[PDB]
DNA sequence: TCATTTATCTTGACTTCAAGGTAATTAA
DNA sequence: TTAATTACCTTGAAGTCAAGATAAATGA
């Protein structure tokens, strides 16, 4: 039995007059998730690194040189509002990863690019996510890890069109 | 997906890596943030945020008279006390729980609902089932079997580490 | 007793968001 | 040109955590 299977069954103790069903697929997620950011957080810090920081990092790494975003492009992406985005990139440009550009083409947009400095970080804190998610992974026969892609996938597909 | 997306891209910056475990990862991490954003629309029509429900859940999952322990919940949601100690009294102030001292514990002061509460979370979770149900439904049954059974075996290899 | 642990809160700080603000941009 | 919209930041406020503190329970 899992944990999840645990909170059913006092849910099926408290309130048999219930289906919780729905919630075995949803509470199991939910866990893994909140473990699996536990895992690679653990790794991030042995970079100096939280959790956001990185992702800020390797969106812009992701994007191709020069490495230039804007804030807009940004939060866009990484779901979080305007406000958020101000405090994280006031941050990163503290800690030189990230060097403020202003846009020729509007100017209320003042974008955010990658330093030296911060593309190195990326360039190898990269090697090493990929290779401790491959290690979480591992754990999974090669059949198991093949379904729950196929799977997710489906699921994310469901949730992104509503 | 939006997850083939970031794949294609370090397909391109850095063809030396193979990035396949982003796959995987990557889909669970953005479901369980569409998944809460579904789950929170509906704790909103009861007043409630997800940290209340889940509080009050657990609470009410224990079983009669619904007194749990600061450290089993924290334990239990894993935040830490401080967390806690500040959410407990959100929740007092919102006449959801009572806090009874412990007789056999001095340095313990037990959370219990109140008839307030009981009532609140007695039919919220009744609504949440619902709202999963259809949230689910989108999902084939062999499909939904699959991703369960699937969900499972990674959580055994977590928990166990 | 005691030197250590446990239960729980207190403080300072960081991240986040909703709401507002303001300089540019836009289409008529 | 203007009224509406976009880009980005500012400002309170809430939630969270990490240390730290202090009363209470230990087992020797």
């Amino acid at each position: 039995l899992d944990a999840v299977d645990a909170i059913l069954e006092q849910w099926r103790r408290e309130r048999p007059d219930l289906d919780a069903s729905p919630m075995g697929p949803i509470g199991r997620l939910r866990r893994c998730a909140v473990l699996m950011d536990q895992r690679l957080e653990s790794c991030f810090s042995r970079f100096d690194l939280s959790s956001w920081e990185f992702d800020m990092l390797a969106t812009l790494r992701r994007a191709g040189a020069p490495h230039c975003l804007s804030p807009t492009e940004l939060f866009s992406t990484l779901m979080v509002t305007s406000g958020t985005m101000t405090h994280r990139l006031k941050r990163l440009e503290t800690r030189g990863f990230i060097e403020r550009v202003q846009n020729e083409l509007d100017a209320r947009s003042t974008l955010v690019q990658l330093t030296s400095s911060g593309l190195e970080l990326i360039n190898r804190a990269v090697e090493a996510h990929i290779e401790n998610e491959r290690q979480v992974l591992s754990v999974l026969p090669a059949e198991v890890l093949a379904a729950l892609d196929t799977n997710l996938a489906a699921l994310l597909r469901g949730l992104e069109s509503h």
